[PDB]
């Protein structure tokens, strides 16, 4: 099963706006540089951490320790104006995962609470031996039907409409999605097939006429999977498969 | 007059995938440093940039000419391991500014043609007497009402489906809206008053239950116009005026 | 005249130990942060900075208003946990322009003072008509004399040898040397000619054996004045010119 | 048993000035962001990188294995304009350690062979139960004596000069010595007693008036060490020791 670490920054708010407000482009390149640094050193370890608010962030951290957990909030520390919290918990599905390590962080207090900071916690347990199953979804030929066709904001408005239309699809199956630039969105998955997946797809071609494909890699670490799952879209590129959908399992053990 | 320019990298997708596809951790890394060093420099100048989506990106430049373009477009071929192209043009509306530099910029060739590296060129003019106006937008009590009580997960959906909403709404007035992390978005929107502003916000408030509010800045420059915003919101927040919307201007 | 303007870290070496010290790879990495972002906000306005000892830094800012350096000043302010200082001065050598900003800056209180927080002042005025002269200094066939040869410890040794030499025989000239990386040297340096530097040159070759060339770039600013430095090694290198210095200068039309 | 990692740009030399010269200011950003990058990386794993001559670093790796140094030069691959190579070698002396990984990798090439990208090797063997020695040496009074005394350039030329004096000191007991800011120098030091840096700071003492101290630490890790000669550091400043230097170990 899925272990995940939910990752708020303390008191952020306050901060923002106190003694004055803060140039916006400032405020931007923090942002966009904490969440490169988070890749990279969960990255080290073969995790993988996704934007999602900026201020809350979501990361798949199977085989990442709660030491390790502790030195990356330690970097953050010495290089930033601000501390972040960390809570860790496991589970089936991606869903209840995040879920339950939520909970914990709320247990501890407020997300605006100056005496709340640093915590570090595990909510149930660490995953020794799990997996993850990450879902890479692209849209076929963007460059062709919008990038070179229409204004640069309608593209970003339609790949906008796919992605909230995919995350309450998602939702359903307790799969969560993000998008990682581009037409391009990944979706923790465990527990979904590919017959999930088409089905999903024919209600999005219905509604917006937009094809989605997608590589479905499965291994033991967040790395190992989505490595996979771009293996799983060259194949489907290079038309060595079928369909629209192809699954890929970890076995060099 | 405002003065928009789009960013588009180079023959981006091709890149990530040959000779192979690349581990995500680093695209992400890599995706995300390029938004900040562009706020950095574009900021350094009084611009302002929105990641929108990674590979494209939307910047407003009022006051940034040619060559200071060119030297930025420089220092990310020096130090990355693509290129970019840079569009400009100025309009009434924002959504007419970045139709026409993306329409020019289409001119020149395709996204994934190797051929067509590091356009530069303004598709009208650039902007002498022109000025921007920045609708800074947030919600009321995120923290009592969704941060402090549901998943994370679940505040991100519903933050998502307001950003939504509010890009609908907002297009029919030719204005534009970007996410900033938390509960935050911008709107570049010259045009609009505070009332089409207060009739957007009670229609969501109806279909959404959430309230929201907004700083309406008026300036010359990105920064300007973002920096009055900001303080538009503040004297909502301290009551020092009575509605949910503030409008304060360069030369008050 | 050049304009140089001296930049220090307010209060640095007790928020370093407080409330404890912190581990060295994230000094490393904040410190050489902060002098990349120096580099690209005053780069963007045609500014150049040296590193020099990392907590006081050294940048010629010809063309670089008061109102910028503020700008700057801020942004430094928004994304790292301390502030900073600085202090304008112009001259007609560069040992003087620093010499005279260190001074005003010393006026205003001790480097660990934790009152003395952004500074921010001219000593006597910004350079309105003026000029930079950068020599860009390298040695001849580093890589199949020393790099490909001797060990890695070793041609670092050596590099710093000749650093400190040039160091001191520049001085007696009013002039500045930074190390740029590999076997690389720039000298602010207005006042001196191409005899001088063929003078020191040729007392370095006698000494330690290792051959030296250089561009000398005369313009308006420290990136005009840098890049004619570049042009000239490479004529050195093309036998385009038959001497080991070359001097080019700034000629819009 | 310390473990040293050289690391080089590939053919950087070209790269440079190719197809023309590329604006400083540029260069400078790109060679510490890397600098920065790796420290970062290397750090998440407990080793340390020194800058060095910036297109050539050396770093103490203890306990970081071949995969981890592979997937490090791969995040470098996918982000810059260029590639780096590392070989890895151990030895009971800072000197020899990074003398061995050298050779090695010149036995792959030149520094300017465009052929010769990403080489990946160990010298001898990877350390398992090993040791690192980092003496932390800092400058007594820097602050009242000469940053708030003489001029911006006077402090960085006398901290220079304290800088080469203490590198061909410490090159008599193979031990390694670099600049990390301020008035702060790091020296893998393997072998070196506490007496032997009373003597070198005796030396520089007589002949530039510069008053030296040193926490001395010893560990399984460079982060281990380094935390260690901090905490020495700090004993000296609190005057609860007696001289001015100070060993911690594990
Ligand atoms: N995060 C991320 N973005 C990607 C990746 N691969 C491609 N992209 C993005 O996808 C955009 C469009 O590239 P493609 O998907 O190859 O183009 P296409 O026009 O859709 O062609 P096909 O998808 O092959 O039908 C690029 O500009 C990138 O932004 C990836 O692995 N990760
Ligand atoms: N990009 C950006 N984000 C901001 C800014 N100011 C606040 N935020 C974000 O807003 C989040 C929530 O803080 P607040 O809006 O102050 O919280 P609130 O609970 O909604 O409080 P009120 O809005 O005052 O009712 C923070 O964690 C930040 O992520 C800003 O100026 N720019
Ligand atoms: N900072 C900086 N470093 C440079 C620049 N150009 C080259 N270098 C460095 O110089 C090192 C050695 O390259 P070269 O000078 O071409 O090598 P060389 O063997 O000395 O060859 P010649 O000087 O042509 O004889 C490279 O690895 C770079 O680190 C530059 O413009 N700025
Ligand atoms: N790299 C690095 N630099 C440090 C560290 N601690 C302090 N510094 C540097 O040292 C500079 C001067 O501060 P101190 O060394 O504490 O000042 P001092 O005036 O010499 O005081 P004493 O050492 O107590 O005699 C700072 O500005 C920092 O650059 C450290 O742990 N690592
Ligand atoms: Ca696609
Ligand atoms: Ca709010
Ligand atoms: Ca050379
Ligand atoms: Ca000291
Ligand atoms: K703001
Ligand atoms: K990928
Ligand atoms: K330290
Ligand atoms: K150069
Ligand atoms: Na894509
Ligand atoms: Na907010
Ligand atoms: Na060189
Ligand atoms: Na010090």
């Amino acid at each position: 099963m899925i272990q995940i670490t939910v990752i708020q920054i303390d008191n952020y708010g306050p901060w923002t706006v106190t003694p004055n407000p803060r140039r916006e482009s400032d405020l931007q390149a923090l942002q966009s540089r904490l969440y490169a640094d988070l890749n990279l050193m969960f990255g080290a370890h073969k995790g993988l951490v996704f934007y999602t608010r900026f201020d809350n962030l979501i990361a798949i951290t199977n085989g990442i320790d709660l030491i390790t957990h502790k030195r990356i909030q330690e970097s953050i520390r010495n290089r930033y104006p601000f501390t972040v919290s960390m809570v860790i918990a496991s589970a089936e599905t991606p869903y209840e995962a995040q879920k339950l390590a939520t909970e914990t962080l709320q247990e501890y207090g407020s997300a605006q609470d100056e005496n709340r900071k640093e915590v570090l916690d595990v909510a149930n347990e660490l995953v020794v031996d799990g997996y993850v199953q990450i879902a890479h979804i692209d849209i076929n030929n963007i460059t062709g039907t919008l990038t070179d066709i229409v204004s640069a904001y309608d593209t970003y408005l339609n790949v906008n409409k796919v992605k909230l239309a995919l995350m309450e699809e998602l939702l359903k199956y307790n799969a969560l999605l993000f998008f990682i630039g581009g037409d391009n969105f990944m979706a923790p998955s465990n527990g979904m097939s590919e017959e999930d997946f088409l089905d999903i797809f024919n209600r999005i071609n219905k509604k917006y006429k937009i094809e989605l494909k997608a590589g479905i890699g499965i291994g033991r670490t967040a790395e190992d999977a989505s490595n996979l799952a771009d293996i799983g879209l060259e194949k489907i590129r290079g038309k060595l498969v079928d369909k629209n959908v192809c699954t890929l399992k970890q076995d060099d053990f």
